[PDB]
């Protein structure tokens, strides 16, 4: 049975995460701490179609300018995969200020973030809307880039050793199951380098595209992490000391 604790959130900040593995992960940027006036438009819950000062749009705008001009955004952990439906494109790229904005304070998960990220925690209480020390949110910037939704994985990791890992998104994909030996060894070299991360278990996504692995994002060892193909009462299970991990695509 698995328990969640403060420093288990803390440690998959991308702001914690990405200075360990910048070389492994597409390019970003991160404002931290986040302005507080663009926090302030974060939290307006208003459903229909104030604003941060523009001194705080302006770095924005200068992050997306460094990246190439089209981005995807993200706060401390969740990325607004839930808000497609505020994009006129159905896409999370984003070339201007605006567009980040809005994506973002239309996202669940962004909200998510906001108001509950530490509410699973064993070791700290924040019922009084409280959040430990020294932590402040941040908005990332990450490059944007065309992905095949079909060739990015997720990775469960127990006792520094892969467990697991199966295909993250959701629609039959020929091509994985006649090249799944070449996809494993991949992640697998991947985790080699992810030796740095200071927890034992956590889940990592990967994004695989001509014989390359990238490193995606890092998130808690625990059920609030979407176990996708995989059940948690399985993953809690799994013995870690096993060779071969555990592997599933979605099927024909």
């Amino acid at each position: 049975t698995l328990i969640l604790t403060k420093n288990q959130v803390l440690h998959c900040q991308f702001s914690s995460w990405y200075s360990l593995f910048r070389k492994l992960t597409p390019k970003a940027k991160v404002i931290k701490p986040i302005p507080a006036t663009v926090l302030k438009y974060l939290h307006e819950d208003s459903i229909y179609v104030y604003y941060p000062e523009r001194e705080a749009i302006q770095l924005i705008e200068k992050a997306i300018k460094e990246l190439g001009g089209a981005v995807v955004p993200k706060l401390n952990w969740s990325t607004p995969k839930d808000a497609l439906w505020i994009t006129t494109t159905g896409s999370l790229k984003c070339t201007t200020a605006e567009e980040v904005l809005l994506l973002l304070k239309s996202s669940d998960f962004v909200a998510h973030d906001l108001n509950h990220a530490f509410d699973d925690c064993k070791d700290f209480d924040n019922a009084d809307g409280s959040v430990p020390k020294d932590f402040s949110f941040e908005l990332v910037l990450k490059e944007w880039f065309p992905m095949h939704a079909s060739t990015e994985f997720r990775c469960f990791v127990k006792s520094k050793r892969l467990i697991a890992f199966c295909q993250r998104d959701d629609n039959y994909y020929e091509f994985l199951k006649e090249n799944i030996d070449c996809y494993e060894k991949l992640i697998s070299d991947l985790l080699k380098k992810l030796d740095t991360f200071p927890d034992p278990d956590f889940v990592f996504d990967v994004y695989i595209h001509k014989d390359r692995a990238w490193l995606i994002d890092i998130n808690p060892f625990y059920p609030r992490t979407d176990g996708l193909l995989f059940s948690w009462s399985e993953l809690e299970s799994m013995n870690s000391e096993n060779m071969k991990p555990e592997i599933r695509l979605i099927p024909k």
